[PDB]
């Protein structure tokens, strides 16, 4: 994320972090055994990272649990990112406290205006890269489908919905892909994609997660 | 760039590295005293690294040399990126040789078909964030204007020229920015902007140098 802030210690307990080696993707913990995250984010191995803060160091209120079954979007575009939310089933339930806690499903689609807070260790720089260690954080309203429609034509569909600002350069970034979007204490999308850091005067392109409760509930179930 | 391979030791002697702590853009070489680069790129302190392959190793042949004077395009737009374009006096010549030489400016518009290599030490990954240690290369073809509208419909200028694959999964990104793109032995291109690492299906849009020849030399002249 740029122009944005670093967050306060285990100020968004439901964050997760997708690693294979290095953290590649963001997710957020939904259960005591089931993450969300976006379907692009798939891949064959992946340990998630929970409670963490600066996820290059070890502070100690941290769990690793590896992913026992990934359920990807049976119809995901990998072409225009259309229903791009996937599902992670850990090995191992994780305990819940202060540090690491779930987040609830939209009881409803949040309607224009309504304010978010994103999160992730994205790439923080416009011009170059940099990878933080801290997670950082942004608040951004909820804009009108015309506004998304003006930036990318003919490209949003129904299941998409964009945040951020048309100017002032902040916006998410590759690397908070799959993160958590938060309006009313309810998550309301995933970072999903965008112009990201480079174009930070253009609004971001999110799952539209009010679509799928139905979805998430039955497969949650099923497995 | 994503989907590509590692340049040859030292096969684009004309790739420099705008470095302000960090490796932040590239650009290219154009003579003794001058260097080219994205006017988004533009920052008041810069120092030019010459001759590299391992940015983050001195392998014996680099050069470094401070910036005396950046000059960016008078009708550069940061909203839309259009005659995006800089120039950079260096406070000493260089010592040209076999690592650090000079790369011509167009005779003439490369046609849509055309082949030509992008090289940068931009990201890499579609997910995740990754700055390679090697320069990397890629080689892509100059595509009609028809195919670069679609992709960004009503953004692009009589200044921009579109360069890339519709698939492939191959492309530029931040890092590269700024960076070369050379066609028939001539700079043809500038890394300007596009949809970068994360949707690498989708061609990339670079600044149309065939446009600022009369530019730079006047420039080059009064300076
Ligand atoms: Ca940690
Ligand atoms: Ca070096």
């Amino acid at each position: 994320i740029v122009g944005g802030y670093t967050c306060q210690e285990n100020s968004v307990p439901y964050q997760v972090s997708l690693n294979s080696g290095y953290h590649f993707c963001g997710g957020s913990l939904i259960n005591d055994q089931w993450v969300v995250s976006a379907a692009h984010c798939y891949k064959s191995r992946i340990q998630v990272r929970l409670g963490e803060h600066n996820i290059n160091v070890l502070e100690g209120n941290e769990q690793f649990v590896n992913a026992a079954k990934i359920i990807k979007h049976p119809n995901f575009d990998r072409k225009t990112l259309n229903n791009d939310i996937m599902l992670i089933k850990l090995s191992s339930p994780v305990k819940l406290n202060a540090r690491v806690a779930t987040v609830a499903l939209p009881s409803s689609c949040a309607p224009a205006g309504t304010q978010c807070l994103i999160s992730g260790w994205g790439n923080t720089l416009s011009s170059g890269v940099n990878e933080p260690d801290l997670l950082q954080c942004l608040d951004a309203p909820l804009l009108p489908q015309a506004d998304c429609e003006a930036s990318y034509p003919g490209k949003i569909t129904d299941n998409m919905v964009c945040v951020g600002f048309l100017e002032g350069g902040k916006s998410s970034c590759q690397g908070d892909s799959g993160g958590p979007v938060v309006c009313n204490g309810e998550l309301q999308g995933i970072v999903s994609w965008g112009y990201g850091c480079a174009l930070p005067d253009n609004p971001g392109v999110y799952t539209k997660v009010c679509n799928y409760v139905d979805w998430i509930q039955d497969t949650i179930a099923a497995n």
